[PDB]
Order: C-alpha cells, then structure tokens, then sequence
C-alpha cells in the first residue's frame, strides 16, 4: 500500500501520469490503481518534476557575508537538494555539517580548496591556506557530505598567486578520489585560457558572466579553450549570483548553440531578498525567457546537476530513486527578469514551486499555501 500517491501529475512533456512512493522511494510511474494511505488529486494544473537541485548555492548561516539558511534556499523555493559552493574550507567544514545536520533540504557541500573559505573575499591570495593535508582530512571526516571542491580563480581572490591555485586544486582533485571540481571565473588575472587548459572531464560556474573572462571572445564567438574544454567533458554552470550573469552573454551564447549543462542561483541571503537571483524557479525562468524549453531547464536543474555531482539517487523521476519530487506551475504573471548587468528583461511566464517532497513527504511552499489546491 502506497506512502504517496499523486494522480493526474503533468510532467514537462505535458503528458498526464501518476506518481506512486513507498518508504521514501519513488515506488512507480504511469497508470496506478493499486492503494495508497494518501492520494493527491493535481487535476492537471501542476508539474511534477525530480526535486530541484541548485548546484551552487552559499547556505553556510554563520559565514560572514555570503550566508542563508539551507531551507530557505531549499524546500521553502521548492528545491531539494542544495549544494553549498565552497563557503566553507576544512576550517569551518564540520560546524557547517552539524548545522545541517536538521535541515529538511539536502545538503551537501562543495569543499573550498582554502583552509578558511569564504571567511575572506581573498581566500586564495595565501598559499598556506591551500593545504592538502587539511582537505584531506576534511573529506575523509565526511564522505558523504563533501561532494566535490571549490576554486574561486578571479582577480581578487587569487592575490599574486595566478594559476597557482587551480594546479592546487587539481592536485587536491587526485589525492580525494577525483572528486568533482567547481572553478569560478570572472575577472582576470588568470586569463580564462590558462584556467580552461587546466581542466578535464570539472565545472565552470558563472559561465555566462560578463566580465573580462567571458566564454565569448569580443568577436562575439567562444573562445577556442572553451570550445576544446567542452571538447574533453568540462561542463557549464550557471552560478547566476549578484554579478556573474550577463543577459547578453547568454542570449548569444545559446544562439550558438552553448546551452548550460546545469543551472544554479549562485544564490544568499541578500541576492535572494533584495538581489537579481532571488530562486532557482526564478533564473530558470530567465533561461526559458530566453529560448530553452522546459525539458531543458528542468534537465538543467535535475538529472544533469545530479550527473555533474555524482548525486547517485537523486535528480531521475524513475522508480526506486529517491522520493524527492517539485511540484510547481508555469503562469501567466507579466515579470521584470534582471540579470546582474543591471539590463532588465520582461518575461510573460514563470515557474511558480508550489511544493517540495523530501524522501516521500510534502511541504508547501508559501505559493503552495496561497493557491491552496492541495495539502499534504
Ligand atoms: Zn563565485
Ligand atoms: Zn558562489
């Protein structure tokens, strides 16, 4: 007998099914009669969706600048899964994890490559807090939590060091069972060819800022490093953030059919109330503004993140994954979009998260609430 049952669900194909969980598990899919101790009729009004995973998120509370709490940035926008982008190093790693420990969202951690993380805006700029040993310890102590590293290599955060750190970074890749690498880009120096040279089969994030290290030449054409790192399995993140998403970036790098493999909010406290980030459902609906379908915002934010992070049971609406489930709408509601160029972009739809199921159990969003519709 089923935990859940949803029924009459639309997926982002537009076609009509049921959803069935059982002890926390994504139980079946398609026409259900068999029972269920709960049923929710969604009358065809909303999507479903795998729970929404934001791969670069700073939900760290006691970071001095760049902090949130994990589920405001998680179930409460409807996202399931969030993955905090290096805010922490091995200084401040297992108060991060002890934190977290409550958190409804799931919540894993990209491991700043710096011993003290986001605690400085120049985490990089000395190399003794690029320590081996302490991220070693540091992934051994939790190797569950920590899904991957965090280089942040612009201008202000490397000091005098250069490339010196990505070399770092990779070699910390190695010694941590090739761990998944997330590098920031955006101002120079290091030149984007140097630090796309050093990368492999690795994500770029903030890869449509508008900043001197832009995937796009000032031709207007990808830079040939971006085009052979693509080439070797290096992938795109969108990180949107305060300053790392440029409207026009993105509108040609799409018409040059470089679409990103994941999307994420580069998203805190601040960007989310009073920034240009405000939620995941909010940045994905800039992309769709810009041309993607949703199929492809929705793969964006679901099987590929969890494919980009080796997230092993999360991001697949299939049967026997984890029962972590969006449920949210595409409405008419007129919105101004705003990327961090301060350019400014009407859009006609967005997504609207009406609920978040975390390991088969659902809670509303305030939209949720406010439509009503149903309760769990
Ligand atoms: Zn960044
Ligand atoms: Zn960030």
């Amino acid at each position: 007998m089923f935990d859940l049952l949803l029924r009459r669900a639309r997926l982002v194909d537009d076609t009509l099914t049921d959803i069935a969980i059982q002890d926390g598990k994504i139980a079946a899919l398609g026409e259900i009669s068999a029972p269920s101790r709960k049923t929710i009729d969604l009358q065809g009004n909303s999507y479903v969706s795998a729970g929404w995973i934001d791969s670069h998120v700073h939900c760290y509370p006691n970071s001095p600048i760049y902090h949130d709490e994990p589920d405001s940035v998680g179930i409460a926008t409807g996202v399931t899964t969030v993955i905090d982008a290096g805010s922490t190093g091995a200084d401040d790693v297992d108060d991060f994890y002890q934190l977290t420990r409550k958190a409804v969202t799931e919540v894993y951690a990209l491991l700043n490559i710096s011993r003290v993380g986001l605690i400085a805006q120049n985490e990089l700029a000395n190399l003794a807090n690029i320590d081996a040993e302490a991220v070693k310890q540091a992934v051994q102590r939790h190797p569950d939590f920590i899904v991957g590293l965090k280089a942040r290599m612009s201008s202000s955060v490397v000091g005098e060091n250069g490339i010196t750190p990505l070399a770092r970074a990779k070699t910390m890749q190695q010694e941590n069972g090739d761990l998944p690498l997330m590098v920031h880009i955006g101002n120079n120096p290091p030149n984007l060819d140097e630090i796309a040279e050093l990368l492999s089969r690795d994500i770029i994030t903030h890869c449509y800022n508008g900043k001197p290290n832009r995937i796009l030449n000032p031709a207007g054409e990808l830079r040939s490093s971006i085009t052979r790192a693509l080439h070797r399995g290096v992938r795109l993140d969108v990180g949107h953030g305060t300053a790392s998403f440029s409207f026009e970036v993105a509108r040609r790098a799409i018409a040059l059919g470089i679409l990103p493999h994941t999307i994420s909010s580069d998203i805190y406290c601040r960007n989310r109330i009073d920034g240009p980030v405000r939620s995941l459902a909010l940045v994905m609906s800039k992309f769709l503004a810009i041309g993607m379908t949703l199929p492809q915002v929705i793969d964006c934010v679901t099987v590929s993140a969890a494919e980009g992070l080796r997230l092993s049971r999360k991001g697949r609406l299939e049967a026997g994954f984890d029962a972590d489930l969006t449920l949210f709408r595409l409405e008419r509601q007129p919105t101004l979009l705003v990327d961090a160029e301060k350019e400014s972009l009407q859009a006609d739809n967005i997504l609207v998260p009406l609920a978040a199921i975390r390991a088969g159990k659902g809670y509303l969003t305030e939209q949720g609430s406010a439509e009503h519709a149903f309760d769990f």
